[PDB]
């Protein structure tokens, strides 16, 4: 919902129903087209596991492909200066 | 839009009409509501401006109010093995 601030004073805006913890790796606030700002834990970019790889042009390698493995990935690109140039699901479909 | 596997090899998942530039600064791949994969140019986490601060909670600060300031604002958390906690939106009013 909404939040109300005042013209010309400061304002935090408070994640919902949220408790910061040793769990998590980071928040991302984001307004319309542009990335605004993060928070990060962790000095290293984040992979899932070790059936994943991320290439160097951007590009994903999934290693053994599975059955599981199929569905929608979802690719998001950002400028240096954070805006959102780029965004596309990807149907990754079993050749049976 | 459609990538098409065979069982029990590698598939790359290509992003489509993309070629890696310097302006490039993030590339980020998800499924579903887990986060998979990232390509990080820069280890400092994100911040558009001096406008803006990330506090330590999460919560994100905007230093002085202005009118462009209003409007949705996104926030998206995702602990450490990539679950997205929340994703939640935030309509900023502002009084004058």
């Amino acid at each position: 919902g909404t939040v109300w601030g005042a013209l010309g004073h400061g304002i935090n805006l408070n994640i919902p129903n949220f408790q910061m913890t040793d769990d998590i790796d980071e928040v991302r606030w984001e307004r319309g087209s542009t990335l605004v700002a993060e928070f990060k834990r962790k000095m290293k970019p984040f992979l899932k596991s070790g059936a994943f790889e991320i290439l160097a042009n951007g590009d994903l390698k999934i290693k053994n492909l599975t059955r599981d493995d199929s569905g929608t990935y979802n690719v998001t690109v950002y400028s240096t200066n954070g805006t959102r140039i780029l965004d596309k699901a990807l149907d990754l479909r079993i050749l049976e």
